[PDB]
């Protein structure tokens, strides 16, 4: 086996395929990567038995093919390690690959590629191709209010359901709750999948910002992403997800509007004087006015007065601050809406331009 | 005590005195700030027993005298949460502190200013001045090389020294050592302190770069900083700080020069297939070149070669790369110069174009 690449088409590839990388593997192979040089491409392969990602790279100087595997955090480390634009020479020399770059030389342990494991093959029952930008979109939106580590473990995860001409993400942790729906212009069966934490991490992760259009393939049990030169696939997790419909406030009809970055000011420095723990502020809202108090057991107190858009009846209403904060540094626009009902009641919250994500915080009493 | 002042104002002080605050809120009024309105100014002083900064702001605003003692990051964070340009009026009610700006109002506990710990008296017997530039060069260049948690407690701070016309620095941890001198202009008593870690952390965060030159004061016991209207004074740390000559080689004619940047690199490479626990490199050094090599347990093997400048008899040493690798990257320069002695004992390096710092490391 033998090849011959710039530093940085590998370099690229090396981030994306040791994702899955698990820190204390069952197997030594584990700990590497797979390479092989077949019909003018390198590709590389990383996993950890639940999720693989593949990366490809076009071969435009001599190469011999053949395949092997190779310490993954070493080779990345020395390919990163080399100056800038260098030109990395690989070469098979019994049970070592040897590396060459100017006059730095490098000799590593390989371990068998007929060793390396097989993801069982699987059939596509759904499939939709999107621009990676609406992907991107739905993930950042949602994955701040997925679990960590509940034992309720499908919370810890992401659903993804397809319905009409539409992709969404739902994400809660069994607290307050995040959804995104955005059309994509192809009619598909209603259907919907778990894919844990780590599966959307190395998703949100391979998409690079640029032009490729992404392809999802979704079956039984397993989920794949194609993007340019990189494919990701990942187990899907079983399960009974919670139904955000029965989440959304009936009639939300009270609608207070204000400046983003006002309103996300006035409840940071509120939240200073908030209970360390349960996070708690009260909201008074009057005729284009809204006031928010916090306080603590040390019997300090916060208040903030705001001119807002608001002109429903008067009303009060507590909530989580930690929560509501994360949903304003999310949606990162000019102005908010949120949609009150009564001081019993869930609140929703949206880019007041844009009906594509809401969030749902539940009432306090305070 | 009242007082209303410009947030812009408030807030580097605030910063400055609050900054340095983690060992202990155990004894809660050490998480406070004292608060002081005296002449037409405000004063605002933090201390953890051990050290002690304090900032000056002059109002120009109506005010009433008086003193009070607030939590300092809850202070803090509010000021720095309000708008630029924010007007931020103090006062005090009872028992709590109420700070108003525009339609934001907070309530604030106090602890009793009867309760702030009296920082400690001392005489000056050391003083000159020197550019903030200066005393960072001089921080900067040997830091690092301070032990982390000896058992001998001195290792764990930095030497400050002064003679004839320098002021020194130096940092050891018993493998490997720097130290730094820097004239400034002024004839000086010849004398030795010993900083502890968080106090030369203090010194570094007090610089704001800029033209406003820097105080210092030494006393038996203690060392204070002046710049602008902010003041640290830190207790100084008994002990035998090694003596920096003695570690110095002395005769290492052999001169090697190579450039910094790429002798880092190529260490940094080396190192991936060295052992994980000895982290040990070969060098083999030749007329105009020097080789690096590296090899662990698996018998995975890294060979760099390089152009150097180098006349002079053949040698091989071994060292630990962690060390090399720190000395390189503290030196910002464009090529270094090694100075060696023979196989078993340590090596000197410089930047080629400056003998101000010196680094010495054991071989392996």
């Amino acid at each position: 086996m033998k090849f011959t690449v710039e530093r940085e088409h590998l370099l690229k590839p090396l981030q994306q395929v040791s994702g899955p990388l698990g820190g204390r593997p069952t197997l030594p192979i584990l700990g590497n990567l797979l390479l092989q040089v077949a019909d003018g491409t390198l590709s590389l392969t990383g996993t950890d038995l639940e999720m693989e990602m593949v990366a490809r790279v076009a071969l435009v100087q001599p190469h011999e093919p053949g395949a092997t595997t190779v310490p993954a955090r070493k080779f990345f480390d020395i390919c990163r390690g080399l100056p800038e634009g260098a030109e990395i020479a690989v070469q098979l020399e019994g049970e070592r690959m040897l590396v060459r770059s100017g006059r730095s030389r490098f000799s590593l342990s390989t371990l068998p590629a007929a060793d390396f494991p097989n993801l069982d093959d699987w059939q596509s029952e759904v499939e939709f191709t999107l621009p990676q930008a609406t992907m991107k979109r739905l993930i950042e939106a949602t994955q701040f209010s997925m679990a960590h580590q509940d034992v309720r473990y499908y919370l810890n995860c992401m659903l993804f359901e397809t319905e009409g001409e539409e992709l969404r993400t739902v994400a809660t942790d069994g607290h307050r709750l995040a959804v995104c729906s955005m059309p994509i212009g192809q009619s598909l069966p209603s259907h919907s999948v778990i894919v844990p934490r780590k599966g959307v991490i190395e998703l949100m992760r391979m998409l690079d910002g640029g032009d490729n259009p992404l392809r999802v393939q979704i079956g039984s049990n397993n989920i794949r992403a194609h993007v340019g030169d990189f494919i990701f696939t990942s187990k899907l997790v079983d399960g009974r997800f919670p139904d955000y419909r029965r989440v959304l406030p009936k009639n939300p009809d009270k609608h207070l509007e204000a400046g983003c970055d006002l309103l996300k000011q006035a409840f940071a420095r509120a939240a200073i004087l908030s209970n360390e723990k349960f996070r708690g502020v009260r909201l008074y809202v009057s005729e284009n006015q809204l006031k928010i108090t916090a306080n603590n057991p040390e019997q300090e107190e916060a208040e903030e007065i705001l001119d807002v858009t608001y002109s429903g009846a008067e009303m009060e209403i507590g909530f989580n601050v930690s929560y509501v904060l994360d949903v304003l540094n999310a949606l990162k626009c000019e102005n908010v809406r949120m949609m009150l009902t009564d001081s019993v009641s869930s609140v929703q919250i949206e880019d007041a331009a844009s009906q594509s994500a809401a969030y749902v915080v539940m009432p306090m009493r305070l």
